[PDB]
């Protein structure tokens, strides 16, 4: 992979692996989400982030945390295909930052997918959110394009729509989901992609067999600890559309809410 | 990746990814096992296997299934490091075939790991095992070296040791493990690497925090179906710690796997 000529975005090519594909022999949405996080990490490393916190963030024990992930796939790359992904960051004032991605077929150059994410600053010890200071902002502004560059430019598009809370009883559910060591990242926290997999666990297999996932929007509210147990709830709201909720199996504390849009194969 | 000059083995280089590493910022044994299966698939594709069954196997509805996996790691590659893996197959008569792997640091060229696996032929529909026929053997012999080439050449080496059955009560356990869609392969069967992860779930976190996994041997006896629930059992059998492992169905206690692990103090 490499930073582009202007040093304001990063591109990397990936060959889809045998274990990364589903029954259609194309990459799963979890493989795509893993590749988006990989190209994001390689981008941070390439612009100087130590092995993505700035000097002032490390001093104040502050970290970036995902608030929302939104992915739209037009065509999933097949096993053996090369997919090229370009990513960049942009500040959205004191609220936080946005990381965007564009996925392309390396052979044709056509856009096969796009993604966007909202990141907020959190104190790693107290878990208190807080806005972005001018000192922190000034440290990372030099790595972002200044004119707006949006993967989702359309005025008030799917990536920015408010998501309601699923009301009991859910139409479908998958209960007692627990993370194993492979679900954790290098910091022993549950990987963000695991939550996407858990959301998808409550979609009936008949939908997965006759449809392709087109759009997924996920809000992150609270993290699942290594010893927590999760229930995944889904209700049809309609192409098929679903409303999703992940909550702790015991007291019902919300961890995530989301929506999915599926296209008939 | 590419077949070597003689066309009897295959090599591929991998850059270790950020999500593929554990708390030590080096690749997990499950990432290594996934890379071994990836280089194995690329080897089958390179020698002509359709997207690894031969013409006669497809006609008879026969497939290769793993009976045993054995992995020994000297050094786990760090995040961003390039690891080179070489793999080859050898027939072991009518019993089945063996696939071996060698892992190397691409920068130094030193051997950082090795692995070996035993594969048996099974009818896809009835699940009945069988010896390999001469017709099937003749179709894949041309892709294997004829002189023995062993990743584990040693005399009474660990890769061929018989594994006993763990007796209740287990010292440690992790109950109610279920596969999710990411645990399935392109044929909707549980991926072999998932079973390694489930075995490791019952190792106490204190061992994982103070030791590095050196050797893992796993026998495969029965597959976990998409709607089955598994219990992972572990008992210490021992600077080094050794454990005996058992995976069984949560309900009736039907064995799916048995294994052993060897851990060295960090
Ligand atoms: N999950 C991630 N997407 O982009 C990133 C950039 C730096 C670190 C983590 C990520
Ligand atoms: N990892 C990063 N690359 O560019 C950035 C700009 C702002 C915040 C983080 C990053
Ligand atoms: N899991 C595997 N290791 O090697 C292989 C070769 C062909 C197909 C599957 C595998
Ligand atoms: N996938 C394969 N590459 O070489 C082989 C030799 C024997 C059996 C299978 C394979």
């Amino acid at each position: 992979g490499s930073l582009t000529e202007d040093g304001l975005s990063y591109k990397e090519k990936f060959v889809v692996r045998s274990y990364e594909v589903g029954s259609n022999k194309t990459a799963t949405v979890e493989t795509i989400a893993n590749l988006l996080q990989e190209v994001g990490c390689n981008h941070a490393q390439s612009v100087g982030f130590s092995t993505a916190t700035t000097t002032t963030m490390r001093k104040l024990h502050l970290i970036w945390v995902t608030a929302r992930m939104h992915i739209e796939i037009y065509k999933y790359p097949a096993w053996g295909d090369v997919v090229e992904i370009e990513t960049w960051c942009q500040s959205e004032g004191r609220i936080g930052t946005r990381r965007d991605w564009i996925l392309k077929d390396s052979v044709t150059g056509e856009v096969t997918g796009r993604a966007t994410s909202k990141w907020v600053m959190m104190n790693q010890d107290t878990r208190r959110l807080q806005k972005v200071s001018d000192d922190v902002r000034d440290e990372y502004l030099v790595f972002c394009p200044q004119e707006p560059r949006l993967a989702f430019p359309e005025e008030n598009n799917r990536s920015l729509k408010k998501i309601p809370k699923l009301e009991d009883p859910a139409q479908y559910s998958m209960i007692g989901l627990k993370p194993r060591r492979a679900d954790l990242d290098m910091n022993q926290h549950v990987n963000n992609v695991t939550y996407i997999g858990w959301v998808l666990e409550s979609i009936p297999q008949e939908i997965v067999d006759t449809h392709e996932l087109q759009v997924i929007t996920l809000d992150y509210r609270r993290e699942c600890q290594q010893d927590d147990v999760v229930d995944s709830l889904t209700t049809t709201t309609s192409d098929s559309q679903f409303l999703h909720l992940l909550r702790l199996s015991g007291d019902g504390q919300e961890i995530n809410r989301g929506t999915t849009l599926w296209r008939k194969k």
